[PDB]
């Protein structure tokens, strides 16, 4: 079995998976909407009671599986719980990263496309008033993606967007096809320092932003002034749990698969805690210092509430590109911003497609070359639904990348800490640990952690599912039909794997 060559490479790869566009866009928006500086209270608590324990558990499950030659959840769940229902539950944890990759790589390709367009100077050049500056960039983005102009739910991406997606897939493949150590690990050792350098440069350039509407210091102020009254709203506590859960990338299956290449007695406690900490640092220090302060510096603290409510996507793909074009060398600054977003996405997507590759290698005995190429073919083909059908991305992101991950995260907890055995799980976590998990976390993992995920799951289900099922366009059923088909497809591959094993 492949293994990580160095501890540093392992940590940077895991951190690279966790650190993405969300660090620079989703977190600042969430904090600004949920109490500002006060949001750090439930955020730290959720990090300690949910993020950290679940992360150690996913690492533990992966390393446990890898020692027996299995990197994905269909086999791993069965090893933990030898039951037919376990193999079926395990399919979910292979279905999720497969479905997520189908839309994620496309989103990632947008950042490469925009980086190129900013670099060469092919961007709108306004003109005054905020709507006169934002609109040309809204149209710029809409034309690239092919946002519907009529009543039809059809997307028409530009030729450039489509070619860049091809290039983006090729880049993912070029890394993945070289494997864990010479591919993913080697890239992580370059991309992470680069990501750090770009971020620091952006923080510095943002802090120097001075407009008649305000400064960056006003942005840091608006973002980091505590509003303790919001701590009464349960939604703020729910948002913090969700923020921690998603930013760490728990429940997606990538962590488990990456951990499956950690040697049997190699540390995961300190390594996992370090990777998690790197994500948080990149999130609150780097992410919190770029996007929001820039938006507030340019549009004033008066529009600060409106900006955060506009969302992470609008902030990163419309508002920020617009602001840069109004500054000296902002064309190059926009390039750096999207270059940053591209590497942040690329480090995550190579981690996100590895589970499918691992399944083909471990369970169907495909060579790395064949496993990578077939995984790429499936993702590339399937992405055409995301590229051409309006809201297909949103539907995939909800079922797999939102509801699915929280459900699967809870399933992981139960199967590992309740079914497999709490004592065994604990020993599987701490074995080879450079530091030991504090004894108190045994109770947290067994009772507190699954309680938080259960509350998150139920609240989001009751809040979002009825709307999703009753207020959406009929075309969402195309996406539902297809991804249900993908689940049936993986179930069939698992069937073929076990029938091959019985033969050999
Ligand atoms: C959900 C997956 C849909 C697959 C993408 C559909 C391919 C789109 O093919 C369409 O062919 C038309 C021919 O008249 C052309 O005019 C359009 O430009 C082209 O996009
Ligand atoms: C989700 C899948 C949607 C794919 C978009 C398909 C592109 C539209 O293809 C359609 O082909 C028709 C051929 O009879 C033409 O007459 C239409 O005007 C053209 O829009
Ligand atoms: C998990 N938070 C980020 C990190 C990884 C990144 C991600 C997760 C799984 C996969 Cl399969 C891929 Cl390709 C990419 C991602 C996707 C959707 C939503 C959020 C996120
Ligand atoms: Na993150
Ligand atoms: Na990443």
């Amino acid at each position: 079995r492949e293994h990580w060559a160095t501890r540093l490479g392992l940590i940077l790869a895991m951190a690279g998976y966790a650190v993405d566009l969300g660090n620079f866009l989703r977190f600042p928006v969430q904090a600004a909407e949920n109490g500002g500086g006060a949001f750090m209270i439930p955020y730290i608590i959720a990090f300690l009671l949910v993020g950290i324990p679940l992360m150690w558990i996913e690492w533990a499950m992966g390393r446990y599986g890898g020692a027996q030659g299995h990197g994905t959840t269909p086999a791993i769940f069965y090893l933990l719980w030898r039951n037919r229902f376990a193999k079926i539950l395990g399919v979910f944890g292979l279905w999720i990263p497969l479905v997520v990759a189908i839309y994620y790589v496309y989103i990632e390709s947008w950042t490469l496309g925009f980086a190129i367009k900013f670099l060469v100077g092919l961007v709108p050049e306004p003109p005054t008033d905020p709507d006169s500056i934002l609109r040309p960039f809204k149209e710029f983005l809409y034309s690239y993606i092919g946002v519907p102009k009529g009543d039809e739910p059809i997307l028409k991406p530009s030729l450039f967007a489509y070619i860049v997606f091809l290039i983006t897939m090729f880049i993912n493949v070029s890394i993945l096809i070289r494997g864990i150590s010479k591919g993913i690990e080697r890239f992580a050792k370059i991309a992470m320092p680069t990501l750090f350098i770009l971020a620091v440069f952006l923080v510095i350039r943002v802090f120097l932003l001075e407009t008649p509407n305000g400064t960056a210091a006003d942005g840091l102020n608006f973002l980091w002034t505590p509003d303790f009254e919001k701590l009464k709203d349960p939604g703020v506590w729910i948002a913090a749990v969700g923020q921690i859960f998603f930013s760490l990338g728990l429940g997606f299956g990538a962590i488990i698969t990456f951990a499956s290449y950690v040697r049997k007695d190699q540390d995961i406690v300190l390594s996992g805690l370090t990777a998690a900490t790197l994500n948080e640092k990149a999130e609150v220090i780097l992410g919190g210092s770029i996007s929001i302060p820039a938006a507030v510096a340019f549009f004033g603290v008066a529009n600060a509430v409106a900006i955060a409510k506009a969302g992470a996507f609008n902030l990163g793909f419309i508002t920020l590109p617009a602001i840069f074009s109004q500054t000296a060398g902002g064309t190059f600054l926009g390039f750096l911003w999207f270059f940053l977003l591209f590497f942040a996405g690329l480090t995550s997507s190579i981690a996100g497609m590895q589970p499918m590759i691992a399944f083909l290698e471990d369970e169907l005995k495909l060579s790395r070359k064949h496993a990578v190429l077939w995984t790429a073919a499936i993702v590339f083909f399937s992405a055409h639904l995301v590229m051409f059908l309006n809201k297909s991305l949103d539907e995939m992101d909800f079922w797999a990348g939102t509801i699915g991950v929280v459900f699967f995260g809870l399933t992981e907890l139960i199967i590992f800490f309740w079914i497999f055995g709490a004592d065994k799980a604990w020993e599987e976590i701490n074995r080879g640990g450079i530091i030991k998990v504090p004894r108190i976390y045994y109770y947290v993992m067994r009772y507190i952690t699954p309680a938080f995920l259960a509350v998150l799951l139920v609240v989001w289900a009751r809040e979002y599912i009825p709307k999703i099922m009753e207020e959406t366009h009929w075309t969402v059923w195309i996406t539902r039909f297809y991804i249900i088909g993908l689940f049936l497809f993986l179930t069939f591959l698992v069937f073929l794997a076990e029938r091959r094993r019985n033969h050999e």
